[PDB]
């Protein structure tokens, strides 16, 4: 992480709050004198050593990536207090809360563009040997041009040697087997979230029932007017055998084909006469 000079940082307004303190919008003056919009996260006063380590540790992971669909770290302030993390500004906030404001208001192709961005960021993250472990719409940020970027590296780990039940693969729930294929499972959940405009995966089902139902082969049902190609992709991401799930590169390719031939999205799926809220996948 670049150590920033605080004279180049100007804080505007508080836009949200996190575990470690506040999130503000503001401006960063770059060494070239160009000024850019940024988000500024500050570590609360009277922080513990653990809080500082976790706060800056997440920035250290973020900083190892330089990709259009991973949130960009502009730098940190550590040599004065409060400690700060400065990232690119994402005008439309978190993807799940953004989509809930706009139910049924985007085209299928717009939604597919969002999904393609997320998949591309994940392809790079997995190429770099990281497993995110908390890939969920609430951890995707979306900018003024609807570009979606992976964020929140608080649970991320290098592949070597509370976790969000609704987004976690059955094998990771069962015995902590986290791999890039468990992030592909999570991607399938994000795909359902996007096509559902921010509906909660598995609604408010008891966690024990989410675990049992999924292990028994039950899957989230097709969102309203969901293209067949996209529901099939969800089912593929949710294969019981992790070896049968697509790789992120394959997901990017699948979505690129749908963008290239939007007519393919005209084939729709539904399941109105099904016996239960979750759908048993035969496959
Ligand atoms: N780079 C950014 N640009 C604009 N807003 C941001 C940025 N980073 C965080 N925020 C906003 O700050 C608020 C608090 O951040 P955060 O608590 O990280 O998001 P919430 O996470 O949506 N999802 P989660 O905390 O995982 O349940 C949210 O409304 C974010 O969308
Ligand atoms: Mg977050």
């Amino acid at each position: 992480a670049k150590e920033l000079d605080a004279t180049n940082i100007s804080i505007d307004k508080v836009v949200g709050a996190g575990e470690f303190g506040e999130v503000c919008s503001g401006r960063l003056k770059l060494p070239s004198k160009k000024e850019i919009s940024v988000a500024i996260k500050t570590l609360k006063v009277g922080y513990t050593e653990k809080q500082r380590r976790d706060f800056l540790g997440e920035a250290s992971i973020m900083g190892q990536f330089d990709h259009p669909n991973i949130i960009r770290l502009e730098g940190v302030v550590t040599k004065s207090k409060p400690v700060m993390i400065v990232t690119e500004y994402m005008e439309n906030g978190s993807l799940d809360s953004f989509l809930r404001k706009h139910d049924a208001q985007f085209t299928v192709i717009q939604l597919v563009g969002m999904l393609r961005g997320i998949a591309s960021g994940m392809k790079y993250l997995s190429d770099m040997g990281y497993v995110h472990r908390d890939l969920a719409a609430r951890n995707i940020l979306i900018n003024s041009n609807l570009v979606c970027k992976v964020s929140d590296f608080g649970l991320s780990r290098v592949l070597e040697d509370k976790i969000p039940i609704r987004w976690t693969s059955p094998e990771a729930i069962a015995y902590r087997k986290f791999t890039s294929a468990s992030d592909v499972w999570s991607y399938g959940i994000v795909l359902w979230e996007v096509m559902s405009y921010g509906e909660r995966p598995y609604w408010e089902m008891s966690n024990q029932d989410v675990i049992k139902a999924v292990d028994e082969g039950y899957r989230l049902p097709p969102p309203m007017d969901c293209p067949a190609a996209l529901y099939q992709l969800m089912l593929d991401c949710w294969q019981k055998d992790r070896n049968n799930r697509p790789k992120f590169e394959q997901i990017v390719s699948i979505l690129d084909k749908l963008i290239r031939n939007p007519g393919s999205l005209k084939i729709i799926t539904s399941a109105a006469a099904r016996p239960s809220n979750l759908l048993l996948d035969q496959s």
